[PDB]
């Protein structure tokens, strides 16, 4: 079924998805001159304090850590948002080489990868609820360039042998989501959808001006996962990320 191959990769999706071909799907390219600076905007609120990590998981596509979300523990709020959102879990998409990986690009310009932590909102009280609402999610993104070792990641990188294949797990607790954000919290918002299937528009995207670096060392531990499943033929977990979609009549709010 989907993926990111030339078979079945983003440019197919629409045949079993055709929300793909929408009018708020995502990723964007953001114009920097053409976002409009917003200054009702509040700032960000990022609680992850009482954050708990509970496993990693390589799902085919990318590899979670998936965070305990049955209270607020890990929460955001302020900034676009009404609400409180709970943190359920992240993780990030990748190239094949450092100048491709990201989903959103910055005045077309692509990083290495992108994190996204994804975030649902309480008030529909469970994540399968919320993915029927306009408003149901929050995804933060940030980018990630290469220059040098980001410490909070390295606990991440270390575990990457043992979930190597589609479908593998490992424990992972106590990983603590603030060694990977950015020093400022400034950021653009606008409205779209998740960026693989089902595709559905339900994310309201926080994307953070401030990118984080992370080491070459670091990002190529990424590069070694696999797609497959054990005993499957090789191939590696690289480009699992979907091109710009149109932004079709959206604005693009600045914080900044
Ligand atoms: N790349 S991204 O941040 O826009 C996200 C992709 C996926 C996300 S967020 S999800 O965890 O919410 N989940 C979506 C759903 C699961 C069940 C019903 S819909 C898995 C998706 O692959
Ligand atoms: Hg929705
Ligand atoms: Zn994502």
């Amino acid at each position: 079924h989907w993926g990111y191959g030339k078979h079945n990769g983003p440019e197919h999706w629409h045949k079993d998805f055709p929300i793909a071909k929408g009018e708020r799907q995502s990723p964007v390219d953001i114009d920097t001159h053409t976002a409009k600076y917003d200054p009702s905007l509040k700032p960000l609120s990022v609680s992850y304090d009482q954050a708990t990590s509970l496993r990693i998981l390589n799902n085919g596509h990318a590899f979670n850590v998936e965070f305990d979300d049955s209270q607020d523990k890990a929460v955001l709020k302020g900034g676009p948002l009404d609400g409180t959102y709970r943190l359920i879990q992240f993780h990030f998409h990748w190239g094949s080489l450092d100048g491709q990986g990201s989903e959103h690009t910055v005045d077309k310009k692509k990083y290495a990868a992108e994190l996204h932590l994804v975030h649902w909102n309480t008030k529909y009280g469970d994540f399968g609820k919320a993915v029927q609402q306009p408003d149901g999610l929050a995804v933060l993104g940030i980018f990630l360039k290469v220059g040098s070792a980001k410490p909070g990641l390295q606990k991440v990188v270390d575990v990457l042998d043992s979930i190597k294949t589609k479908g593998k797990s490992a424990d992972f607790t106590n990983f603590d989501p603030r060694g990977l954000l950015p020093e400022s919290l400034d950021y653009w918002t606008y409205p779209g959808s998740l960026t693989t299937p089902p595709l559905l528009e339900c994310v309201t995207w926080i994307v953070l001006k401030e990118p984080i670096s992370v080491s070459s060392e670091q990002v190529l531990k990424f590069r070694k996962l696999n797609f497959n499943g054990e005993g499957e033929p090789e191939e590696l977990m690289v480009d699992n990320w979907r091109p710009a979609q149109p932004l079709k009549n959206r604005q693009i709010k600045a914080s900044f």
